[PDB]
């Protein structure tokens, strides 16, 4: 079978950034600090 193309693999990676954003590391980790961070200190 004509395996995919190098152009359908674009549509997989296009769904990666419209689902989760680009500022992930700051935003997501701080989100966990509110839940389980303050209570343990």
């Amino acid at each position: 079978e004509p395996t995919l193309t190098p152009d359908e693999l674009w549509l997989v990676m296009e769904s990666y950034w419209k689902e989760k954003g680009f500022v992930r590391q700051h935003l997501d980790s701080y989100n966990a600090f509110i839940d389980h961070g303050l209570q343990d200190v």
